């Protein structure tokens, strides 16, 4: 389970000047969390924030991998991990 | 959990020109599997065997985010997928 704690201090989404795919510039709301991903330590880093969702509340978190997906490479690839707090 | 099925014709590994990153050809030995990843069907997505290491036997798989890691773009990012039988 690839857990994370979103911390105190990243509850809360910004509106930043975010860029689908170098197509157009869009203004989402962005978080951040704190991934151990195995690594001991949490690792602060960002996330999306769907236009309406609440920022990544504080609790403890685990990726989804309803954000992967196969490519034509033969390999598993997260296109968006979506975070979830963790159960 | 990114599930997955290694049918039983992918429970074995083949030695084919490998390559790191763009450094050297190396011949490792690769396998298959299938992870629905949450598309309902199985996908049968390639994998890597390490040397010595056993193909993926044949039963059901979960990835691991052992290989997953945090990139300088505060994004997590499988670097090569762990797979693993599903419990």
């Amino acid at each position: 389970m690839i857990k994370v704690e979103i911390k105190p201090s990243q509850a809360q989404f910004t509106t930043r000047s975010g860029v689908s795919r170098q197509g157009k510039p869009y203004s989402l709301n962005e978080q951040l969390c704190y991934v151990d991903l195995g690594n001991e330590h949490p690792v602060l880093v960002k996330i999306t924030l769907d236009e309406g969702q609440p920022a990544y509340a504080p609790g403890l978190y685990t990726v989804h991998l309803s954000s992967f997906k196969v490519g034509q490479f033969g390999s598993l690839m997260i296109d968006r991990l979506r975070l979830v707090p963790a159960k």
